[PDB]
């Protein structure tokens, strides 16, 4: 019965959160090594892996993750850098899940304004027609964090305050509620978000958030599905909205390459779960 | 004194135009041989070549581009795939055109309104405070020539009949006028084309183009060569417009590869020294 080594190229706060002894553990009972990857030697002499998971950015560590998937084409790479870069641009980002086709529910893309400079940002004259709260984010992203970050706007002013080029969407038809769907493989849970319509400052109103594992659960694991089939990535979450218009249309908002999935109790079998198929195919 | 093959992968249509007989015999003259790349054959049987140009889309040929690329890394190619792939996005394209910095005029980018799906280009509120006329461009493209064409929109209804995903961009501070700018290397030719508030079917009111080689020239040289710093493309056009407002901003709109450099007298002079250039450095 042979092991598996399962190469693990991780930031040390994600090794603190998504690298605990519980999913150590639990992967070796079932012959499955997790094994830290040296920041400080070239990738090339580390191993040998029979499957590489990371959250790294740079040209350096992309050379390596090149180096190695020429060296090794067998040994799969969670996820492949080429897949993470359809994440780079928001636009591009939704243009590909928008290559999906179809159920008794829908799911469509809402509508999106770029606006490239501080000159615009002033003095576009669409933005005067906008309905707050609105999501704004950058227009690229990969690496910092920062640039995953998505705001939720509720003045003009605040938004005047914003660095260009960023991606202005409106918020008002969600019900003040967005679902955030952790996916591995075969999906995870649903974080239930719950925003308002004032900030808080303005009028003491509530926000709320609950978790469980709510839009129908067999629709969840279409998109799912088709997300990961279109953007070629197995560690995702998704943002998505209820159309609270005719109340049985879902959007998709946004999407995160490997999200903070030690937040969830049970992770650490899902996880494992997910290792075995990876090394087996 | 040696000769220099350059290949050349175009369209029969491209061929007509581009490939006249008084710049294959300007070339010859100066040591330069145009030789036609069989589409038949693969391109590794074909050649050598000191250079090579094309206009054609498909994985087949990138393959053959990426393959010969490996075989042959000190010939240039123009384009190189990688580098068209920046125009593939209307969105990423202007999004590489913004990370130029900066003289006596300024240079921004408008803003764009993306629109995903038939749905929300009926019902998206924003739409309905946008001022006529608008250009609207498919969201990506490269391949069909249909994709690249952008569409003045004069009236609501005839946006309701665009096929999504678009980008829409108001047209209203240009003063009715674009400047196209052909570019090869260091420039080449700057097309004025009017256009107006009124469709024609509207109201007969008119329309015009005039030819140059009107903005400052050492600006739009500072712009020509930035774009190709950045794009990593020799062979463009790019559409940009006055900010009619203050009256000293431009604005690019619009860039295409390997434009019809053929309409321009003279084009074969300005080709053949290009040409030159790229077989010497
Ligand atoms: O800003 P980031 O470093 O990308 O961190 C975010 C962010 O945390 P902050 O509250 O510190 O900004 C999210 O919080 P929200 O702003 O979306 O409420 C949080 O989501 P949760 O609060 O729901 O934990 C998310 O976690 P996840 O990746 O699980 O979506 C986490 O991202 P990281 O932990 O991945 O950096
Ligand atoms: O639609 P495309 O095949 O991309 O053809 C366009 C288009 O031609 P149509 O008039 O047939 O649509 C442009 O015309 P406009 O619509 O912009 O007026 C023309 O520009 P000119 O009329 O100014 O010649 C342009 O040429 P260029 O590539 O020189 O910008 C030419 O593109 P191709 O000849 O490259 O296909
Ligand atoms: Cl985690
Ligand atoms: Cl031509």
């Amino acid at each position: 019965p042979p092991r598996y080594v399962i190469g693990y190229a991780l930031a040390p706060k994600k090794q603190q959160s998504f690298i605990q002894p519980s999913l150590v553990a639990q992967a070796a009972s079932r012959g499955m090594d997790l094994v830290p990857v040296d920041a400080s030697q070239p990738l090339a002499e580390q191993g040998p892996f029979h499957l590489l998971i990371h959250k790294l950015y740079g040209d350096d560590w992309r050379a390596q993750l090149v180096a190695f998937a020429a060296r090794h084409p067998a040994v799969p790479i969670v996820d492949p850098p080429h897949a993470i870069d359809r994440l780079h641009n928001r636009i591009s980002m939704l243009q590909v899940v928008s290559e999906l086709d179809h159920q008794d529910s829908t799911f469509g893309i809402p509508s999106q304004v770029v606006v490239y400079d501080a000159a615009a940002l002033a003095d576009f004259g669409l933005l005067a027609a906008l309905r707050f709260p609105l999501i704004a984010k950058p227009l690229v992203a990969d690496g910092t964090a920062k640039s995953h970050k998505m705001s939720l706007v509720y003045h003009r002013e605040g938004l005047g305050k914003l660095r260009p080029p960023l991606v202005l969407q409106e918020f008002v038809n969600a019900g003040g509620v967005i679902f955030k769907v952790y996916v591995v493989g075969g999906h995870v849970t649903c974080v239930k978000r719950r925003s308002l319509p004032d900030v808080s400052p303005e009028d003491d109103a509530s926000a709320q958030g609950s978790v469980s594992f709510v839009p129908p659960a067999a629709f969840i694991n279409q998109i799912a599905g088709g997300l990961r089939r279109a953007l070629g990535l197995q560690l995702f979450n998704f943002d998505m909205i209820r159309d609270v218009r005719a109340g049985d249309r879902y959007l998709v908002i946004d999407i995160n390459y490997f999200p903070g999935y030690a937040k969830m109790p049970g992770y650490e079998t899902v996880l494992t779960d997910f290792f075995w198929e990876m090394v087996h195919k």
